[PDB]
């Protein structure tokens, strides 16, 4: 027979209960502003589908972000704009502060706040365990928001993670692969850049929900506190399932397709192996165990399992002890 279904253990209904306006993005009608508001300054990068600049708005002197597309599907685009707006002023989220189209290219742009960004591969190997755990209570503050609101990120990683420091300011950024949740729906699990890809990806268990983002967060926190980058390193796809295996043992993961009844693509079988659950102690050393405490290794353990129903919530995540100093400073 076929798997079995899932369904959201929080946040389940919050899309059923609104109006369809709210999630059904395909009808969903851009509201366009003036491109002679903004003047490119610099690029910041390209991609698959933008290219990213600094630019100033010469209305107000004020310094922002544009991405400008590459060729996208519009409701692809209407899903990122809509997603944007309905999360607007949310904790730690992204401001989406104008949308623009060139009027001769027809190619759309959006129009984001600036945040003055230090790299990770320079920013995170000056973290002290202190920064990890407040910087991790604010992305969280982020996913608890945009999970209330019915909405899963799906591509949590350090890139989408936009953190001033001088300031102790973070941004959750590029909500491009973004989704509403919708019990019984079927997602696509081609999403995520590969070391952050949750098991339900890569067996191919469509579906999931919020709680696909609790991975990516553990892979994340993993790769802070024992300065492994990335945690999680595959080749591909099916070598990625096998690196987790390593480390959470193949067992679980047996009882977890089993449990949902997932049929396993063959090409699993002969690379999977056996494999006995590791203890976190066998990443930790001299140059990472001032970032490594039992409290981080409990909060570490109970956000990467393979049962996606089985993992912290954003809010669950929020209680743990792990956070009580950041929780008691911010009061
Ligand atoms: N939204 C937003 C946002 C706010 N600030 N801020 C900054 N600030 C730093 C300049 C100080 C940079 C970027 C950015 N830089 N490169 N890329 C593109 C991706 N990058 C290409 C080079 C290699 C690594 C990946 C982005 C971006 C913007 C929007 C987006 O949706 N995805 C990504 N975005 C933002």
């Amino acid at each position: 027979s076929g798997p079995v279904p899932s369904r959201a253990r929080v946040y389940t209904d919050v899309n059923t209960h609104r109006p369809r306006e709210y999630w059904d993005y395909e009808s969903h009608v851009v509201e366009w502003g003036n491109q002679d508001d903004y003047q490119l300054v610099r690029k910041l990068g390209r991609g698959k589908y933008s290219e990213v600049f600094e630019a100033i708005n010469i209305t107000n002197n004020e310094k922002v972000v544009v991405k400008i597309l590459k060729p996208v599907k519009k409701k692809k685009i209407k899903r990122e704009i809509k997603i944007l707006e309905n999360l607007r002023g949310g904790p730690n989220i992204i401001t989406l502060a104008d949308i623009v189209k060139d009027p001769v290219s027809r190619t759309p742009a959006l129009v984001f706040e600036h945040v003055n960004n230090t790299d990770f591969k320079q920013l995170y190997q000056t973290l002290t365990d202190y920064d990890i755990r407040f910087y991790m209570y604010e992305i969280l503050k982020a996913l608890d928001y945009c999970h209330s609101m019915g909405i899963m990120h799906r591509d949590v990683k350090p890139h989408n993670v936009m953190i001033d420091h001088e300031h102790r300011k973070l941004r959750l950024i590029d909500w491009g692969l973004a989704e509403f949740y919708h019990p019984g729906q079927e997602y696509n699990v081609r999403v995520a850049s590969r070391y952050f890809k949750g098991p339900e990806l890569l067996v191919d268990y469509q579906m999931y929900d919020y709680s696909l983002d609790m991975w990516s967060l553990g892979c994340m926190l993993a790769s802070m506190i024992f300065r492994k980058e990335p945690f999680f390193h595959g080749h591909d796809n099916y070598d990625q399932l096998v690196r987790i295996a390593k480390v959470l043992g193949t067992e679980d993961l047996y009882d977890y397709i089993d449990k949902y009844n997932i049929e396993l693509d063959p090409r699993f079988n002969d690379i999977l192996g056996r494999h006995s659950r590791k203890r976190w102690e066998r990443f930790v050393h001299s140059e990472n165990q001032h970032l490594v405490s039992p409290e981080a290794l409990d909060f570490l353990d109970k956000l990467l399992r393979y049962d996606h129903q089985s993992r912290l919530t954003a809010r669950e995540a929020m209680e743990h002890p792990y956070f009580y100093t950041v929780v008691k400073d911010q009061a």
